[PDB]
């Protein structure tokens, strides 16, 4: 009850900033996550014994893949923490609880392969879940871990609060399916401009939480350049392995996944910043003005990729 988590001075300060990096010390990531729950939610939201046991079971069910790993999980959870702390009063007690857990869990048991590769491989998961294949699996893995003995961090919620929080988490994880980002943002764009956006409209809130999840999930592009650039290597390490596996299936991968077309990466980053990242953080800032630092940081990194192409690095 009286057992707070504290961090060294530099982390205590830097963790409040959108562009915070959680560092290379794996054994501090759980403390960082608990620290963020205690300040975001209260020291009372979860039983510490249960939370800690949930955290370690979630860590166990992330795999040793280059990018979609335990570090990504905690990175995406921190970006959600930053958004929630900068938007203190827009979010219910349940939503703050559900979303940090949703982020920690959003990529559970990822193998480093796109929904596309699952379908072309004819993976059993593609039979069981036709759309948002990996994202339905991640939610399913979250519900499994929540049903382990001693792992129900939600136990003190009423039957109906409990169904609301599992429903917040399900939508939050499904929304990290980038194929659903485009329509989700176009709708949010129309609603904010025509002026119809209404945060008491649950179907509207859902879309806004959906965009937050895309924003947190993509937060690699909102770090300081050296973090962004070094994360790019891990993302491409997965992309190129998937390409190698596509060629094993007798399918020329798209250039993004073809390690022969490394040359074309800087241009590909540009596309993605222009087509996905900038529009995403633009719409997020329009709805949640205090999330502007994510837009600025993303713009700075777009400018860093333009420099790469021009031979200035
Ligand atoms: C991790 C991923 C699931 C979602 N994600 N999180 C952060 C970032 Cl960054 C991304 C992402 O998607 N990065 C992209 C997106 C589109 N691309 C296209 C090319 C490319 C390259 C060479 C030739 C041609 C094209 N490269 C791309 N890289
Ligand atoms: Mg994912
Ligand atoms: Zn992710």
């Amino acid at each position: 009850g009286l057992m707070q988590f504290t961090l060294p001075v530099r982390l205590c300060k830097e963790i409040e900033l959108f562009h915070f990096d959680i560092g290379p010390f794996e054994n501090m990531w759980p403390g960082i996550f608990v620290y963020m729950v205690h300040r975001s939610c209260g020291t009372s939201c979860f039983e510490l014994e249960k939370l800690c046991r949930f955290i370690m079971s979630v860590k166990k069910n992330y795999r040793r893949v280059p990018y979609h790993n335990w570090k990504h999980a905690v990175t995406v959870a921190h970006c959600m923490y930053a958004i929630l702390q900068n938007n203190h009063t827009l979010f219910t007690d349940l939503e703050r609880k559900g979303l940090l857990i949703a982020c920690l869990c959003h990529d559970l048991d990822h193998r480093g392969f796109s929904n596309s590769y699952l379908q072309k491989f004819d993976h059993p998961l593609a039979a069981l879940y036709s759309t948002s294949t990996m994202e339905q699996h991640h939610f399913s893995q979250t519900v499994s871990i929540l049903q382990l003995e001693g792992h129900n961090i939600f136990s003190t919620l009423s039957s109906s609060e409990y169904e609301q929080v599992l429903e917040i988490i399900r939508k939050a994880i499904i929304a990290t399916d980038l194929a659903l980002y485009f329509g989700n943002r176009k709708q949010l764009e129309e609603m904010y401009q025509t002026g119809s956006l209404n945060l008491n409209n649950q179907s509207h809130r859902d879309r806004v939480i959906g965009l937050m999840m895309t924003a947190c999930d993509l937060c690699s592009v909102t770090k300081l350049w050296p973090v962004t650039k070094l994360t790019a290597n891990d993302i491409y390490a997965e992309f190129w392995a998937e390409g190698d596996e596509m060629k094993k299936l007798g399918i020329q991968p798209i250039p993004m996944m073809d390690r022969d077309k490394k040359d074309e990466v800087p241009q590909g980053q540009l596309g993605f910043y222009n087509a996905v990242a900038i529009p995403c953080y633009t719409t997020l800032t329009q709805i949640l003005p205090p999330t502007e630092p994510l837009l600025k940081a993303c713009r700075d990194n777009l400018s860093q990729w333009e420099k790469v192409i021009r031979g200035e690095e």
